[PDB]
């Protein structure tokens, strides 16, 4: 008994990064916006650096690269994919979400998945600042406590 | 906030291929048609070769060999599986996707996912040149972003 | 057969304007933001201007003036009129094309009717970078093929 | 991105022209009297010519004229046409609409469409200051804005 | 009673001009094709101007100017709208139609309606060389009739 | 452009091997004759090892196996799971494909999945030389096409 | 355009009080325990005093005392009202939020109204730390935040 958990008021010293698809604009623009303010909000300042992907697909290809690069201590994914129709979406999903997991893993460095995959776009919008919180700034939060935890347990 | 974004204007200084199944022809034809089109319309110029392999399945390794033989900066791997019976399309269609995933990580080289999965053969001619446009070309572009990103952001 | 196709390479050079109403805001805004974004992601160059009226009725002369004025090579118009309730609708909509129409024809300008149509405000918001693209976007896109066309083809 | 909105606040200046038609006075003279007011309580000052055709149709040519005539900035146009029975409402409703479009463009002078073409008679007196605020000062509003804009942009 | 009938037989020494929209390319493409092989097949040699644009809407003003150009005798336009969703459909529809006919007005050079106007895209394959034949050879078959009809009727 | 296509044609000088699982033998024992004989009947002679394992599960790490033994050029595995009753099937049918996956991917040697995932006997016995054709011959016809691939795009 | 907002980093100088009303212990218990840990989490350290109380209603004077003794910085009232029977539920609503408002108005002192009004436990339940968050540290979360933008803001 020794709760080893993660500190959300040191960040400022860190170094983090948001990759985000472009699809669904509409949306993952808003979650970015989010996970950035959140970081400001939460005294980090190295100005994190955002990567723009087309699609969520993509993201696990981007945030490996960047986890591997040593630069960042956490990178959170941003992506959100609606159920619109064929399983298409789950296609999607898997990858994105599976991509996420494996940069993870494989750079040893947090990947925070803060991908939506609602079913439809209205849901998503909640998620997005709406009645259902922010997912974008939450993702950012998490990325903070991650990678905290990382240099006060590291072992 | 550095948008460290791909540029789709400096394309015809890289190098692309594109793999496409040869299963539902009419349509992957079409599609692979649509990708290379926009390649070109994108000032590229290095030819770029289409590695023709008869099924979806296939993509998985073939993208595999294609990216790791380091000759491309972004393979585009395209395919259509209809929901026509079976879960067959479920195995083909996750064997699909997981390979082209996993062909990326492992190469390191954005492989993109280029590949229909719609369920009946109709809404797949309009992903191909229809009302819901061509993913073969949107592959390409995004062929094009994600390795430009690759050289400006690289770390 | 000799494909006289506009260039999307060659922006830059070029000068283009927006006219978007404040009409339904909520997505034009956003739709102006897309055709803006892709504007500069096609390094075009030379500040686009961007024309606000109050409504899409006004596109019309608006883009006709700026037509007129010889200035721009092409004039985005941008709107959106959801079929809220009555006929109303109807009037604006043909008005708002029609106007936009007229437009280009009269001023020899290419004016793009980037304007949404739809009934529900939701499939709007899909138009507007949903899972339905963005109009706006694919409007500045357009925009730029046809200026380029007109300086390649021109006879 | 260069916003070039127009003023609301620099009336004074400027001439306008309201015209309505007699054809549904309960709704009409509303309608007038409210642009009227919104002219004044946005400070214009030059006691606007208010111009009385029988019916909506008729808005055309009379808009036609007063904007040939160049002395205003900016002629609103009122009239409301309730689907009461047959497509003469539609008949109408289009003269009407195409009427005043074709007078802004072919006078090169803005040409509020500031007509209700609701079905129900109820609906309307909601435009004309019930809960659906008042189409009238809206059009006046915007007559306004529209000429502000004309001499601020010109080109 | 002297019928003045075009000839389809004096082709070759007349130029002609097609304009495709981009838009639902899978039939679009298709429907050229059609087009442009009934010329060759009908004898025809000026290599006939192809002119891409994107959307149906422009149809219009670029037929306008090739046909003011003076060097062609007959444009077609070619381009297919289905009805997707919204009146949007009829938005572009009329505009497309109106363009192409203002256009063919203005110039006093036949431009042929080419362009299909069907609910579902099945229906359209069917124009576009189905058991509906092709609308896309008729309407070249037609450019080159009226063509014809033009210099030996004339008066 | 430079359609890298692999070879029907070229066969013989290649060594092959066929993976089939013994459960649902009424159907396998076909497929496999089926792959067999298309062999043969593509002139290819090295008289190809045919690996018998109880169950489609089995198939991962024998082509494993088989593949890094790099004595064959490709490997075919054949086997047949039916929907019979409970989500059993799932589980084997994704391990089935999954292993053929991954054995394809880290062998570097193509492993074609000729595994049918039908529901009902009646239709794979369909797929076995029924009006749905052989998915066991068309397995080995891709067998040697993607063999062939890799002997002449190898890069 | 000065966003004066408040700081949740700047957290341990400030004393802040939490009250609980005892009611629905099950629930509230956990509500407080939450607003707690999230107190410490954000380094916050005065031990903040937790008042006690019976039952909703009671907050009103408890916090209006509190916040009268100029002790706190900020106040969080935690409590639960479940939607068990008759309007009593609305009684106790009412007063308890009635209550917190009056006290922070009065006090001009922030008192957060951290108190549960759903209408089933189990909904509760997730307010408490289900998939609904917690209230209660969002409440601490919030009096926070309040507490910093006053002195920041002030005026
Ligand atoms: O398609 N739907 C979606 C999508 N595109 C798929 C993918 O990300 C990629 O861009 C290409 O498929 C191949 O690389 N991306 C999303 O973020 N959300 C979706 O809902
Ligand atoms: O079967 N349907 C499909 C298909 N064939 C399956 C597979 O790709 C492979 O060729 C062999 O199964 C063994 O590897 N491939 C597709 O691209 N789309 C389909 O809709
Ligand atoms: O009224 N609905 C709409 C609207 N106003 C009508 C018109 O554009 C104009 O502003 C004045 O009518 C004077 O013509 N404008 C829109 O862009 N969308 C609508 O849905
Ligand atoms: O008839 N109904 C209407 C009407 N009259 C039609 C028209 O303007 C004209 O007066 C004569 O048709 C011939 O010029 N005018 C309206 O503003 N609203 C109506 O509801
Ligand atoms: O939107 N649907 C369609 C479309 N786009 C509209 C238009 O052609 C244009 O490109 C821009 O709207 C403004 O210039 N074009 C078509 O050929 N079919 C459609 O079904
Ligand atoms: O159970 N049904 C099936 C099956 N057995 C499962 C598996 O292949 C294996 O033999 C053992 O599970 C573990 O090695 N194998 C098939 O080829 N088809 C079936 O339809
Ligand atoms: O009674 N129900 C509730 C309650 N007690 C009522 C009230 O707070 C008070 O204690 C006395 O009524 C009068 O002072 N307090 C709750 O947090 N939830 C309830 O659902």
């Amino acid at each position: 008994m020794n709760e080893l958990e993660g500190y959300v008021t040191k960040a400022q010293s860190f170094r983090f990064a948001i990759v985000v698809a472009r699809f669904n604009e509409f949306v993952t623009r808003r979650l970015m916006e989010g996970a950035l303010d959140t970081f400001k909000k939460y005294s980090v300042n190295e100005d994190i650096d955002v990567v723009w992907v087309p699609g969520a697909y993509e993201l696990g290809v981007t945030a490996q690269a960047l986890g591997k690069s040593g630069k960042y201590h956490a990178i959170v994914c941003l992506g959100a994919v609606v159920k619109g129709d064929t399983s298409h979406y789950d296609a999607v999903v898997n990858s994105a979400s599976s991509g996420v997991l494996s940069a993870g893993l494989n750079s040893g460095v947090p990947c925070v998945f803060g991908v939506l995959t609602c079913d439809n776009m209205d849901q998503a919008i909640n998620r997005a600042g709406g009645k259902a919180g922010n997912k974008g700034a939450e993702s950012a939060l998490t990325a903070i406590e991650m990678a905290s935890l990382f240099e006060h347990h590291l072992k």
